[PDB]
């Protein structure tokens, strides 16, 4: 009997004029940080070879080439990668103002600094009510008083909060709903983003007509090394996808489906996503916390995302992909460092995340997450309760009817994992030696290893379907050899091993071959089928990590 | 009419005796260094979890999981991988001394003692000359003063000597040919090995019955997690390979052939192999001088190993594997850093360094070499006189006749390549966008990136059998799509594209479409042909590097 505050808010959708700019399209073309290069507007900037060394010292400093970046203005005019429909869209006026939070840990200056600059040059002044940095707890000595002091420009807009602790990534957004109290939506952006020409009034317009309503604008590329802006490869003609994952919850995308299509009268007006990607997006700040806002059990890493998107959707809420709003993100360059915390196992942490997520949110489907990751049956989760009850109490939609009603589409691209026979570790009998997958992937092969019960790369499960898998591949027969090697898997390919605990034996189907190996050297291979050989024999363990 | 100094030392094969021990096998099972764990007798060493924060630590520092190693013990006996039959041969003790010289540059305390340990362990001490480190210029302070001080240990039979600059590890081999008098023949080894049993007889009884033969052991694996030892995965029922290269002159391994065999009267005697890996070897000290020794020109790091053998065999010598000698080489693991020098610009001197020895050596075939890497076509590869006349005053043999009778194997596992119709970066006509493989492989999809005129992953080659390269991955259309994928490749696989330079149009050839790009979208795919589309125009422009 729990309810979100209604709405007293009066906006109208916005209304398309082909043929007539504005009311927000800027009037004239963009003035330019500088005339009229470099990285100007978002022309690709090449450097080097004289340059390559300073380059790569940066990139392990920070993933991203700032020595480019350090050279391209912080006002830099950018490239319009929005379609040419989203440009006669007229916009009420009436729109919420907003606070931008910014969550950044060792972020390097010029790509913060552009970020803000960004907004700062693309929002209307009457909608930006505050420009909220959350300091996660960087050590970088350009990030604190240089910082304080540079800031000053913006004469109070912009504020920056720090930490005490390392919150890590989602508590320190959480922090900045709190600590970002002027505006009536947050609006929270990455650290190394720049935001579109006219993405404000996309974007907040939805939110507007309705404060339950969640926003996320079209995340597009900004290429780490040479800073040109590249849309993302998704499914629709239009570009457009849909935020999805697979049933081990890692992000997908998903093209644009023809359903949500027919439910819309125009090309570029918002439509609905299962999920979002996770750094940028819209909500109403009330909202949110009666959200409220992102669970507090979970870690630093990763989503969260998803946790979002499921409470938006099953407590009534919609989430709205908005394409006239489009924001470029940069994306990490390797050779990075870049490093995670010590923890034991720490779980893993983000691994605990999925199972918070899952158990609270997707009732019986949390038997496909199982089947995916079966290692993570009997993980600590933590205290879910209060969550629990925040559902029950919201009289919260069942995740079946989210899975059909919102996201009907995707099955259709990661379709329901069969459930498993066994998994674990594949120990050869009354021995120390596993098959191990020495991370190997697409068509690598799988060798012989000490074993270790750190589960991993000697972690494996086998298929009602006959599909011996480690994360999202198989094992089957390398022809010529009699070598066993890992591939990408399809629902119906590979469907090739049977697994006979009490025998002892994994047999090949389409040969008879059971599976093999020799302790020196570390081989795994199949011949054909011998009892006597200890060498085909096999037990397959649970690996528990607490 | 230059000649190499005859053999003056009268010395007679060694004689199998089935069923007799002796005469260099030990007598009695081998004392532990630590009763009778760790580590011993190579037993697999698991660690961690408690651990895995210091061996993470140390596989950063030194590529070794060097926390395992310090609680192995300098003198740990070892398993032994050699074939039952190596235990019956009964040699001379005619043999001729030898200075082991190891070459080092900033190695791990332990992994440096056990090497030095095991020679002392297991070699005869009448025939071990002296042990002479070299060191390549370290910093690390383990390897200064506590290690002159420790050293004393042996009485002088061990002794270092330091380098005044990085002289790298080809001019160091030479170096230690120079400081490392005492010994009739040189064995270099790397600063991370474990010497087998009986290594010495076997490995120095060839280069006794004849001073130009060059004698190598089967080099086997220690695992740098572990430790266990494993032989390599190489050809031969019995696991002899011999080495090889393929035309880009990477080092490859190939089974042993029945032509050898033939030759041989028995399963465990040496054998010829064309070239060896590099590190582990064994010659004659006066005839390396003779060979003068590694060509000077050759920087850091480049195919010495290559250069080496083909004088050896060219100029009337012999290159012999010795499946009864055994030496374990720890091999390194990710994580390292493990770090080149910056001399810019080029692959560089490295690939520099293969134009040394194909210009000297291989005659016709410097053709194939071409083929394989044209970027190295105009490459200032140095003064070659003296080494060309080396060649010609000592009446050297062809290597068509090197092709033909001792490496006619080769070609039978790496086909002699198509000659380039062109090669070069693959840029957009009157753009700045070039096809970039993103150094994706096998599988991967080739994207559109800035042009950078660097090679490298910009850098594409087309065949005269219409395949058009990258490395050793050629490009192919990738179904369902209209991508365009990179994968390995097999000389008569992917034989489908044709490029037309004046055209500026590369076509694909089972479909009919050319090849197209999006440039917005940083997108190479194929599409129909159409003259009026830009976006189907190329250049193929060669990328010189000086
Ligand atoms: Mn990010
Ligand atoms: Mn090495």
């Amino acid at each position: 009997y729990l309810t979100f505050k209604p709405q007293t808010f009066t906006y109208h959708d916005p209304v398309l004029r082909p043929g007539i700019l504005g009311n927000f399209e800027p009037k004239e073309p963009e003035p330019p940080g500088v005339v009229g290069g470099p990285g100007e507007k978002a022309k690709p900037l090449v450097l080097g070879p004289e340059f390559k060394q300073a380059i790569q010292a940066s990139i392990k400093e920070f993933g991203f080439n700032m020595v480019a970046s350090d050279m391209i203005s912080l006002d830099r005019s950018v490239n319009d990668l929005r379609q040419e429909e989203c440009k006669y869209w007229h916009y009420d006026e009436n729109l919420l103002t907003s606070s931008v939070v910014i969550v950044f840990h060792n972020e390097g200056w010029s790509t913060l600094m552009r970020t803000v600059h960004s907004v700062i040059k693309r929002t209307p002044r009457k909608y930006l009510a505050e420009i909220v940095l959350i300091d996660d707890f960087s050590n970088k000595e350009h990030l604190k008083e240089k910082l304080d002091e540079y800031i000053k420009l913006w004469n109070g807009l912009v504020k920056v909060f720090r930490n005490e602790r390392r919150e890590g990534l989602i508590q320190a957004r959480s922090i900045g709903a709190q600590k970002a109290k002027l505006g009536q939506v947050l609006i929270y952006l990455d650290a190394h983003c720049e935001v579109a020409v006219n993405w404000y009034a996309p974007l907040v317009a939805p939110i507007s007509k309705d404060r339950t309503i969640c926003t996320v604008p079209l995340i597009d590329v900004i290429n780490g090394n040479t800073y040109e802006i590249i849309p993302q490869g998704g499914g629709d003609e239009d570009g457009y996808a849909r935020g999805a994952w697979d049933w081990s919850m890692l992000w997908k995308r998903v093209p644009l489906t023809p359903q949500e299509k027919r439910l819309r009268k125009t090309k570029t007006e918002p439509y609905r996503s299962p999920a979002m990607a996770g750094g940028l997006f819209a909500i109403e700040r009330e909202f949110f916390f009666e959200l409220g806002l992102y669970d507090p059990g979970l870690q630093i890493w990763g989503g969260e995302n998803f946790e979002i998107s499921y409470k938006i959707w099953q407590c009534g809420g919609k989430l709205l992909f908005v394409p006239c709003s489009r924001v470029g993100h940069i994306y990490r360059l390797e050779g990075w460092q870049g490093n995670p915390p010590p923890i034991y196992v720490g779980s893993s942490p983000t691994l605990k995340n999925y199972v918070r997520v899952v158990e609270v949110w997707w009732d019986e489907y949390k038997d496909y997450f199982y089947a995916s990751r079966p290692e993570s049956q009997a993980l600590p989760y933590g205290d879910i309760s209060e969550l629990k009850k925040f559902r029950e109490d919201h009289n919260c939609k069942s995740f079946k009817w989210f899975m059909e009603e919102i996201a009907y589409d995707i099955t259709s691209h990661y379709p329901l994992p069969p459930k498993n026979v066994d998994w674990g570790e594949i120990r050869g009998f009354e021995t120390a030696y596993c098959i191990d997958s020495m991370g190997k992937t697409n068509g690598g092969f799988v060798e012989l290893g000490p074993c270790h019960r750190m589960g991993g790369n000697q972690l494996f499960r086998i298929n009602e379907a006959n599909q011996l898998m480690q994360y999202d591949q198989c094992l089957t027969k390398g022809a010529d050899g009699s070598k066993v090697m890992i591939t990408h898997c399809n629902l119906n390919e590979f469907k090739e091993w049977q697994y006979f605990k009490n025998l002892h034996r994994f047999t090949h189907i389409p040969s008879g071959k059971c599976l093999d190996r020799s302790e020196v050297l570390h081989q795994v291979f199949i011949s054909n089928c011998d009892s006597s050989k200890t060498t085909q024999k096999w037990e397959m363990n649970n690996i528990h990590s607490v």
